[PDB]
């Protein structure tokens, strides 16, 4: 239908945990989201937010389609507009100008968030396309 | 039937002015025009912008599928070329390199134009969709 096998519906787009897919560095999760016709994911809602982490695993951290194009200038991959005031930082992040890619993990009593990293770290993923 | 009920047939498109929601953001006006199958209008003409001027109330500004993804580079959501020489800003528009989304509106004594203005500004919007 308006999603590929085993892709989650929500909104206009089509979403994916790569899970056998081995953990990869931001160049190569992305590279790996576009190997299926998608993108890491660009979170411009809460809404968003919340369904993506929705299907995600407490335990891992995620690379999200985020990086650091100069000093905390955010871009997502699809260039689409970055507005700071429809962000999910965890508390304290973002926290270095050394960290260009962006992770979403779960911190216990306090939920999920995203957090700035070493674009180098091996992480877990989450693609998105548009549906049809 | 070659439009949805409310739509406006013009040439291979059709048009509507979004009622669900009042105004929003241009990520969130596009992903709303996204959600029923559509995006935010690309004029292509002087017959496009006349005809989607022609639907909007003159006391409003309404987001287009116009936006700047580096420094006045600008791209339409429907990844079809940009054109300099078939545009219709304002004079003095675009005005600011900080302003990287693109409403249309009417300046008194003079007629409907584009204007560069922050993404996260609420605006009103106007979708397009292919025929049926
Ligand atoms: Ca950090
Ligand atoms: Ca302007």
């Amino acid at each position: 239908s308006m999603c590929p096998k085993d892709w989650k519906l929500f909104g206009s787009h089509c979403y994916l945990v790569p899970t056998v897919f081995s953990s990869a560095s931001w160049n190569k999760s992305e590279e790996n989201c576009s190997r299926m016709g998608a993108h890491l994911v660009v979170i411009h809602s809460q809404e968003e937010q919340d369904f993506i982490t929705g299907i995600l695993d407490i335990h891992a951290a995620y690379f999200i389609g985020l990086w650091d194009t100069g000093h905390r200038q955010w871009q997502w991959v699809d260039q689409t507009p970055y507005e700071e005031s429809v962000t999910f930082w965890h508390n304290g992040e973002p926290s270095s100008d050394n960290e260009k890619c962006v992770t979403v993990y779960y911190r216990r009593n306090i939920g999920w968030g995203w957090n700035d990293i070493s674009c180098n770290l091996k992480q877990k993923s989450v693609c998105q396309m548009k549906k049809i």
